[PDB]
């Protein structure tokens, strides 16, 4: 089902290119491809920041009690928390993604889809970050997600998201004028393909609205540089 998919090894491109660069400390490039923008490279040594930007260490120090690290890639907050003392597990639907994070001593890294009907465990500080929204895919995926959220969170527990309006990109030389922050990617890295998939970029106010409409609360945390923000949901009380 969708909800329980993961990624095999051989369609995984980033967990490829952190496991090669986690094995061997080198790597090739991460190729990003889409059919709203032209190809492009995720750096790779990056994803290993210990140095990480504004909103990403703002939410980490907020961040208590039991964490959930959702699409935690190579580890990196995931170890940053653990080295505060603070209790993490991480998740990631990538397997190579898992391994190296196992073998970096990330303590509960865990192979699994944040929407698998089967994921249960509670939490007071749900991390998602960097374009947290992302993995919600589409809007239309709103309402499953705040279901899911509703399932994860502890009695006043809170989700930390990151994302960005991406309005300016879709404007014309004076501004003029689907969501237009429902974005598609799909990534190569050497010969491995991973499939494309649907990555949501959010603007606050549309942020708050799918909130509002789902018996959550969205409050505006902290304004980066670039159009992005870090934000806090709450079940509505
Ligand atoms: N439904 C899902 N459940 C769990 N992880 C998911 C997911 N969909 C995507 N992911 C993972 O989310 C990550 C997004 S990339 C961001 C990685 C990491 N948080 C960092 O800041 O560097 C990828 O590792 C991807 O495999």
């Amino acid at each position: 089902s969708m909800n329980t998919s993961l990624l095999p090894a051989e369609k995984d491109p980033m967990g490829a290119a952190i496991a090669d660069f986690y094995h061997r400390q080198k790597a090739d490039r991460l190729r990003v491809f889409s059919s709203q923008f032209d190809e492009d490279e995720i750096p790779v040594k990056q994803l290993f920041r210990k140095q990480m930007p504004l909103l990403e260490r703002t939410a980490l120090a907020m961040a208590t009690g039991t964490i959930l690290d959702v699409g935690a890639g190579s580890g990196c907050h995931a170890l940053a928390l653990q080295e505060s003392g603070k209790e993490v597990s991480a998740i990631d639907i990538s397997p190579l993604s898992v391994e190296v994070m196992k073998l970096r001593g990330v303590k509960d890294a865990r192979q699994v889809n944040l929407f698998d009907e089967r994921f249960a465990a509670t939490f007071d500080t749900i991390l998602m970050l960097m374009n947290g929204s992302g993995i919600i895919g589409r809007l239309e995926n709103m309402p499953l997600f705040f279901r899911k959220m509703k399932q994860l969170l502890r009695p006043d527990g809170c989700i930390l998201m990151d994302s960005s309006d991406l309005r300016y990109l879709f404007e014309d030389e004076d501004g003029s004028f689907d969501y237009y922050g429902e974005i598609d990617f799909r990534m190569q890295y050497k010969d491995i393909q991973g499939d494309p998939f649907d990555w949501l970029y959010i603007d606050f106010q549309t942020l708050s609205a799918y909130a509002a409409d789902n018996g959550f609360k969205a409050e505006m945390i902290k304004e980066g540089k670039h159009y992005d923000y870090l934000a806090r949901l709450t079940v509505a009380l």
